[PDB]
């Protein structure tokens, strides 16, 4: 049960007036590709505020890599859907190397040393890399069912550029006349339920494949992107939102950089 919007004042969207005419903001199977200025987030914020939406957002850290945890978690504390409630799981080798963060109220971080816990914790799980900055707003806009992210290296290209498995022996293959996106395996996510299906489907796989002695070129982002080939996301993310300035600049189309690789 959703209660009923306040009253709200903001610019009347306008029919013969598209969003975005310099990109594609709709998928084939009618998912909103994710851009700056095909949202207004005041409206979304109500949204999943009257829900008391809770995010969940999971982070491996392990060896080298638990470095990169201070500015992860500061950045997401400026620009990581604020104002929301949101729950940190970061999974480590090295609890004790987890850098202690000022987290600002409603928000919470649990270091799990290296489920069910999930369906009663969180609403929303996101996934993505540790070694990482936010640069500005990441927030409920990307909130549905299943969410993938596209590649910044290739969302111009055509799909027999995608990098893709195509051995037929492997469970991830994709032949060259099939594909969406590329999607990047650093940023995808859901609800609880539709992340842990997608995760359950991959594990298999990758078993699949190891039994058959073959190894997917670019590992869990080549099962990621067979599995959102054949169950399609209910929101695609833009770019913005898994970027490489130092590769890759900031071309025109990019009205935002929000979450970057970090140098
Ligand atoms: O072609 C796929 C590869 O693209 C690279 O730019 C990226 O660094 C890799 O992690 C992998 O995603
Ligand atoms: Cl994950
Ligand atoms: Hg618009
Ligand atoms: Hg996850
Ligand atoms: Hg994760
Ligand atoms: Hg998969
Ligand atoms: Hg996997
Ligand atoms: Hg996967």
């Amino acid at each position: 049960f959703m209660v009923s919007l306040p009253r709200m004042v903001y610019p009347q969207p306008k029919v013969l007036t598209p969003c975005r005419k310099d990109v594609l903001v709709v998928t084939p199977w009618l998912a909103p590709i994710v851009w700056e200025g095909t949202f207004n987030i005041d409206i979304l914020n109500e949204q999943f505020r009257l829900q008391n939406t809770t995010i969940g957002l999971t982070v491996f850290a392990i060896k080298k890599y638990v470095a990169f945890l201070k500015l992860f978690l500061e950045t997401a504390e400026k620009h990581f859907m604020v104002g929301h409630r949101v729950h940190y799981y970061v999974f480590t080798d090295q609890p004790a190397a987890v850098p202690r963060v000022t987290l600002g109220t409603g928000r919470q971080l649990s270091v799990l040393e290296v489920e069910r816990r999930f369906l009663s914790e969180v609403d929303y799980l996101v996934c993505v890399d540790v070694d990482m900055e936010f640069r500005d707003h990441v927030g409920v806009e990307i909130l549905t069912p299943l969410f993938g992210t596209l590649h910044p290296s290739f969302y111009g290209s055509s799909r027999e550029a995608f990098t893709y498995e195509r051995r037929p022996q492997s469970q991830a293959y994709i032949p060259k006349d099939e594909g969406d996106f590329y999607y990047m395996g650093a940023f995808f996510g859901g609800s609880v339920q539709e992340v842990q299906r997608l995760t359950r489907a991959c594990h298999q796989a990758m078993m699949v494949d190891q039994a058959n002695g073959i190894e997917a070129v670019w590992h869990d982002e080549s099962h990621l992107n067979k599995y959102l080939l054949r169950h399609k996301p209910t929101k695609v993310l833009s770019p913005e939102y898994l970027w490489d300035q130092q590769l890759l600049g900031w071309p025109a189309v990019l009205r935002k950089l929000r979450f970057t690789a970090v140098p």
